[PDB]
């Protein structure tokens, strides 16, 4: 039927963009992960929990992305000025300008797979699937 | 912008659907990619390749995929009548039987997640991201 399609084709444009990101982002020495643990913190400090949560990823593929970035000096780990053990990965001025690299390349690619589409139904569209993502996430957890 | 907006809030929707079929088919004994496998083969034997490369996943995660629905035999091996080297994976009665409980779990997480959505606005939405995943798939590959 028509739902499970809407569905099913969601999946099939993640999987089709997923792969498309990470091989222009390899350029900026990023993988599609390396880029959304980059967005994740562009706009605040987040613990590792919370990154493996939001993306839906290992904890160990987070250590790896995270152990990566920061060797790339992209994002730096602060410890509780009392506490040692709890950690929040904080972004970095360069891991700013990375990112902001990153956005553009998707930006780039976003115009054109949307291109077929005009304001009026990319604003349509963007509206119904807010919906649908706002139940499944009511759902899933 | 919103051209943004749409390929990241497919994006999310795609993590926290998988998230949660992968919850709601284990009650069946797979996972999502488990039951990707028995999507693909239900209408024709595939290749582990073409698995791989239609689904963006790991040879290694097709082949952990595909060893475990043939110990539960819901696909079979089959080789060339001459060669042996070349495989198919074939779906079996108990798959297609497997399968379609799987098809009904999807359809009703797809119902729900969609409710917001009348007739008309499913068939928009779905007529539009159709014209998305077609020039992503025409890009990235
Ligand atoms: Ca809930
Ligand atoms: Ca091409």
């Amino acid at each position: 039927e028509n739902r499970i399609q809407i569905m099913s084709t969601i999946a099939k444009i993640y999987r089709a963009m997923s792969r498309e990101l990470n091989r222009r982002l390899g350029e900026l020495n990023l993988s599609y992960l390396d880029f959304l643990v980059l967005r994740a913190t562009s706009d605040g400090p987040k613990t590792m929990a919370y990154l493996a949560n939001r993306y839906f990823v290992t904890q160990s593929a987070i250590t790896a992305s995270v152990d990566k970035l920061e060797e790339m000096g992209l994002v730096v780990r602060v410890r509780d000025r009392e506490d040692a053990r709890k950690i929040l990965i904080e972004i970095t001025e360069k891991g700013l300008e990375t990112f902001n690299k990153g956005i553009e390349i998707y930006k780039k690619l976003a115009n054109e797979v949307t291109g077929d589409l005009s304001e009026d139904e990319v604003i349509l569209v963007l509206d119904k699937i807010s919906k649908i993502l706002k139940r499944i996430e009511e759902i899933s957890q």
